Order: C-alpha cells, then structure tokens, then sequence
C-alpha cells in the first residue's frame, strides 16, 4: 500500500517538473509577441489601395498640365513666330 | 483511516494536474494565434491615414493652384488672338 | 515516519500547484494584452514612411518642375505685351 502511493507520487512530481518546464518556455513565447498598446491598428494605417488611388488622381492631374504646359508653349510659339 | 486520506488528497492532485494540462493546451493554441514582434512592423515604420492626408492635401492645394494660373494663361492668350 | 514524509511530500505539491495556478492566472491576463495575427494588416496591405516619402519627393520634383514652367510662360505673355 505504501508502496503504491509512492509511486504515484514519484508520477505526480514528474508530472509537475514538465509542466514547469512547459510553463517556462510558455513564458519565453509570450515574451516574443506584440502587445496591443504597441502595434498600429487597422484603423490606424493607411493602404496602400487607398494611397494608391489617391496617389492616382494626383498623377492624372499632373499629366493634364504637362500636357496643357506643351500645348501653350506651341501656341506662343506660334504667336511670336516671324 | 491515514492510508484513505492520503489516497483522497493524491485523487484531488491528479484532477488539479488534469486540469493545468488542459489549461496549457489551451494556451499554447491561444498563443499561437498572436503576433510576434518580429513579424510586425517597427514603431513609426508604417505610414498613418492621418499622415497621408496631410501629405496628400498639400500637394492637391498646389495642383489646383497651377490648374487656376493654367485657366488665367489660356484667357490671357485668347486675348492676345 | 513512512506515514509523515508521505503526507510532507501532499504538502510540498499542493503549494507547488497552487503556486502553478497562480502562474497560468498570470499567464491568461498577460496572453490577453497581446496583439492577434488576425487584427494585425499584412505587408501586402501597407505602406512604409520611406516608400511614401521616396514617392511624395517625386511627386514635388515634378511639381517644382511644373512651377518654373509656369513662371518662364507668364513672364513670356508678358513680354508679348
């Protein structure tokens, strides 16, 4: 009887000795990853789909006047032509 | 009576290890549905929308100028015809 | 005596999971503060300060271009009359 209840001992303080070392690597990876408080949020950031498009528009304003720059250069050139 | 005490507490001990088992299990799953640092982008590496609105707006405020000195430049050559 | 070292031995593991229980409670909380891969935007997704930047930069070389552009046709119409 005596005997029995040692080794079911022995088995318990086995048991508890892994689940400290699970417990201590659990500790190690908790440790590696990133906090709520310090990554930026969805709501935060910006895409680039929507940087892009934005970004877009602004190109397509630029060309117009390039192209309307040429146009006027010709047309004074034109103008002053002897 | 001392033999069936102790058998009684080993009985509750094995069930409080059962239980911290689980727990772990659950929390290893848990854990690996969380970011880890070096997957994430670094403090202030990432552009804001608050950031980009700004840049953006001062750069549309310099288009529709040129566009309004282009409106006055085409009125003014059509004057000169 | 046999009886005694058994009944130190509950002893000793029932604080050692008390004190286990105690770590997991601690554990749960902390696993709660941190940030989940499924919350987190993907690269494909974001912008960096420097990308922005680098195309901002162009976009104001183009612009300052533009500018000068500008300039020489006013002073030229000007000059015309």
């Amino acid at each position: 009887g005596m005997k029995q209840i040692e080794m079911k001992i022995e088995e318990i303080l086995s048991k508890i000795y892994h689940i400290e070392n699970e417990i201590a690597r659990i500790k190690k990876l908790i440790n590696l990853k990133a906090n709520k408080a310090d990554v930026a949020t969805k709501d935060q950031l910006a895409t680039k789909t929507e940087i892009n498009s934005q970004m877009k528009q602004i190109e397509w304003k630029i060309e117009e006047i390039l192209s309307k720059i040429y146009h006027i250069e010709n047309e004074i050139a034109r103008i002053k032509k002897l």
